[PDB]
């Protein structure tokens, strides 16, 4: 009885490879999380974290690459701490399709005028049509967030900003396939959901875009700084810019981005088809065109769902070993998701399983 | 095997990280892969915030957090929640090294920072307290414990007239007992004694909460994270994880007052073969000042005798003893002595030093 998790986790090879190193690294005699961030044996390592989101993304030649303390949330400062004095109106354009989007509109209002760019939406259940959005010439950069890890919202196109400074947050859906990143001004991501474990972000800010900073940004938050220094302007967090070494590493030999796309298609059409044949039983209140491949939201019973046969499904899927596909508070239902990690293999199994429950409970 | 004079987890710790890597206590998941949400979790930062009181003995009224951005995070996460704390924005600084210099320069991104003694010609003591120029309208004093680079260690608590008092503790915390009550907030990167890089543990007083700036982000905001319990947002799960072990090492190995002990003994091993060297061996600070966790000095002269200082680290290095060479702005030697070195490989550095000094001295 081993358990099966529908959340972030490692691949199993890239556990086996930390945990046989961990006492001496490579021959060094020293723990990773012993190692000084000062050393050319860390540098190294984290030179080499660089390289591969570089590599991975075919990130160009004018973006630098950091790697900041935080988290995701972090970055909801930071963004605009770095960025929102672009232009002096210190404005900002925001598009929020989801929790995490609202959360960083929030937060940014300490900063300056945020302007949400289309009509507040009464359930997260799409993305606003792009060309409606009420952009701000003068705004200092465009918000979005990739992937609505709770609502089961993701772009799947770049929007058109009218050349403005875009920015995204693409935490929860990193690395799942290629990404034009010359689109971008800044992208970011927190490591843990998709790419490694927590306590680092990824950042990654086109060259012309450093030097705005606000005074009141903290140091180790600044891009300039953090830029001009390689990301050792104090100490990283060490361990974590390894183990998401080791996790890019695992995408390279698994085929790169593009596999990771294919395995997102397979694994997420997998459950859709399911949904989507269901004919009312399973209700997944998502546009089909906005569809997060990551995070598939989804009611049992009818759209509004059925506590009772909600609750059956969690139990029994506890009782196969089927764990964390409980839907988050604020959602209710049930929630799969399908990270780089979680294998096709699992994904068969919860497959079969909504079938089953299907078949048993639909009068 | 080799030798580190430099931060370190205790041997033991890293054979339960290792042995629980794949599967933390039978639970069929890894501390890495666990949801910061999680009961499982829930335990651990509940585990080691207690370990924290306990090991500190905190008072009831203060909050303990964990977070993330370093010591530096504080160096900025300080001012803004608490330069607001008087309406002028000022902040007394007391510098008597690198870290604390870096810490008065980075508090003037938010106020009026003052030095409240006059700038050292060189960091080879604390300015005494009686001289120095506290403003009773600024904000907090500010001060740092244990300067890693130039070895000037605290050995008391500062009197500053009663204003809020703030402390860096990075190289020193938990290497003795803390009068926990005198501080509005002391700070620790976790990396330098206590554990791994990724987390920093602040003990705030609670009533100390909510004077934050509206720039200050809300993860580095006192009164948010607290009201949360660290869990505001994703916490650097792994490093509180490794630091609970370490705090659950020292526990075991007799709390606050017993690394109190050995920081004795280690240190004393050492400043003794220095001061009865007779010149050979020379340490630059003030011995009222003198860090128990680094140690710098010179070999031949005050100024150091390039050719016996890398024949010292020449030979140390072939004896297997890596991490003694002064910090790049010092030169010379520096050996740090922090928890997880031991008192058998002080042993064995200082029978080198009296060796060295035997077969070196004229
Ligand atoms: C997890 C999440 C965040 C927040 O990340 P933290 O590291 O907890 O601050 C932000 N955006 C998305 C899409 C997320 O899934
Ligand atoms: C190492 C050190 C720091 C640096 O902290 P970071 O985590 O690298 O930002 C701060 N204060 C003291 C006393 C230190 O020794």
């Amino acid at each position: 009885t081993e358990n099966l998790y529908f959340q972030s986790m490692l691949p199993h090879s890239v556990l086996l490879e930390i945990q046989k190193e961990l006492l001496d690294y490579k021959g060094v005699g020293i723990s990773v999380l012993e190692m000084s961030h000062r050393s050319s044996d860390f540098a190294k390592i984290i030179n080499n974290t660089e390289n591969l989101v570089r590599e991975l993304l075919a990130v160009p030649d004018n973006y630098k690459v950091i790697f900041l303390q935080g988290g995701g949330c972090g970055q909801f400062s930071a963004v605009p701490l770095n960025l929102i004095g672009l232009k002096a109106g210190r404005c900002a354009d925001y598009v929020v399709t989801g929790a995490w989007s609202a959360k960083a509109a929030e937060e940014a209002k300490k900063f300056g005028t945020i302007n949400i760019v289309h009509p507040k939406l009464g359930s997260y259940t799409k993305i606003p049509d792009p060309s409606t959005w009420n952009l701000n010439p003068d705004a200092s950069y465009v918000y979005y967030c990739a992937n609505e890890t709770v609502h089961g919202v993701e772009f799947d196109f770049i929007p058109d900003v009218k050349g403005a400074v875009l920015v995204c947050d693409m935490s929860s859906n990193f690395l799942s396939k290629p990404v034009d990143v010359s689109k971008f001004g800044v992208i970011f991501a927190g490591a843990q959901k998709n790419v490694g474990s927590a306590g680092v972000t990824v950042v990654i800010v086109r060259d012309d875009l450093l030097g705005f900073a606000l005074r009141e940004c903290p140091s180790v938050l600044e891009y300039k700084v953090q830029a001009g220094n390689s990301s050792l302007y104090n100490t990283p967090p060490c361990f974590s810019i390894y183990v998401m070494g080791l996790v890019l590493e695992w995408i390279k030999n698994n085929g790169g981005a593009a596999a990771m796309e294919k395995l997102s298609s397979i694994k997420s059409q997998t459950i859709y088809e399911i949904i989507d044949n269901s004919q009312g039983f399973y209700v997944c209140p998502v546009e089909p065109q906005n569809r997060s491949k990551m995070n598939i939201p989804f009611r049992i019973g009818n759209a509004k769902g059925d506590d009772a046969l909600e609750k059956r499904f969690l139990d029994k899927a506890l009782e196969l070993n089927m764990l964390s596909l409980k839907g988050h508070r604020s959602v209710g239902g049930i929630r799969a998701s399908l990270y780089n990690a979680v294998t096709i293999e699992d994904v068969q199994k919860l497959a079969a399983f909504m079938k089953k429950f299907l078949e048993m409970h639909q009068l």
